[PDB]
């Protein structure tokens, strides 16, 4: 369940969160879009998904990429921002869902992200222990779906 | 048409934003929850749109409506923080519209959130000059419908 899942955010994951985040979220548009690209190109089944986007080889010169990819990161900032409070975290996480179920989007599916994390992450210096982080932030999501 | 909109944000206009968002939204659960239940107040047919989050008189104690709340100001967090490059403020408020036009939102029916934000403003003691800037904000996501 989503609440059994938001209680394996422990301390030292809830501050690796917040350390990594101070980094990755200082450039929002830069990440971003580093984020999503970084999906299609490793998982090109899920681009059937994005067909309202357009060419999204394109990458930043893409208006509609651009942004999503940017929108895309609020929604982490607001998790991140819900850390202290499980009830609230809980609450924006369940809201976030509803668009993604709508979609069709399962949790196997919402995994792939993991990968584009962690390869981010790395670009920066953040390593295993920050991507693992980051892993049970995204479970908390999948939990929801 | 967006872009048209987004040249009404002038210096002064852009200023004044970001001088009452730095107020409004340091507490974006409670001015949130403010915000929405005062539309639902002024407009009670507004709440038409909104059946999923169910018994919405219980406040911020739904959690539903708690958690559309907080997503809600992370909206704005994202128009404010594009100000200065009116070509990104342009493709996050199309992003931010296309979920609202699939829902049949027309640019009067989300004109209706104006009055509710000037007395969230007056309730921190902004005036009528930041109220106006922020109906040109609104503006220019109402340009997008
Ligand atoms: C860290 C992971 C992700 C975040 C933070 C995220 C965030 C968002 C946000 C904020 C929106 C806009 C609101 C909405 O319409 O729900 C959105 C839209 C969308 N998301 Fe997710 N998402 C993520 C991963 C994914 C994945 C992995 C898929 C599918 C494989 C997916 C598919 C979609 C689609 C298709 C849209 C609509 C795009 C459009 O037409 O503009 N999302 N997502
Ligand atoms: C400045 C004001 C507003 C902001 C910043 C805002 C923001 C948002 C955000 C970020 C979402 C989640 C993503 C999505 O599904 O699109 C959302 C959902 C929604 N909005 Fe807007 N919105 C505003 C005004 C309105 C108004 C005036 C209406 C209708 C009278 C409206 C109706 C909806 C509905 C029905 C949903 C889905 C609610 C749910 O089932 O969870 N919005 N809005």
């Amino acid at each position: 369940s989503v609440y059994d899942a938001a209680a394996q955010l422990t301390a030292d994951v809830k501050k690796d969160l917040r350390d990594s985040w101070k980094v990755i979220g200082s450039d929002k548009k830069g990440n971003g879009v580093a984020l999503f690209t970084t999906l299609f190109a490793d998982n090109q089944e899920t681009i059937g998904y994005f067909k309202r986007l357009g060419d999204v080889s394109q990458g930043m010169a893409n208006d509609k990429l651009r942004g999503h990819s940017i929108t895309l990161m609020y929604a982490l900032q607001n998790f991140i921002d819900q850390l202290d409070n499980p009830d609230d975290l809980v609450c924006v996480v369940e809201k976030f869902a509803v668009n993604h179920i709508t979609r069709k989007i399962s949790a196997a599916e919402f995994g792939k992200i993991n990968g584009p994390i962690k390869k981010v992450l790395a670009s920066k210096n953040f390593g295993d222990k920050y991507a693992n982080a980051w892993a049970k932030l995204v479970a908390v999501v999948q939990a929801a779906l």
